């Protein structure tokens, strides 16, 4: 399945994507993803949509 994050950051702003077989495994790749980038926030996942929201 393809998920997408949605990035609401002070400072990076946008969209990605990725794909997993399951959430939890789409999870673990954003979080990587978040920590790399220097974002340290709030997290929301919408399982209607397959969309991550990172707010901080």
């Amino acid at each position: 399945m393809q998920y997408k994050l949605v990035i609401n950051g002070k400072t990076l702003k946008g969209e990605t994507t990725t794909k997993a077989v399951d959430a939890e495994t789409a999870e673990k790749a954003f979080k990587q993803y978040a920590n790399d980038n220097g974002v340290d926030g709030v997290w929301t996942y919408d399982d209607a949509t397959k969309t991550f929201t990172v707010t901080e």
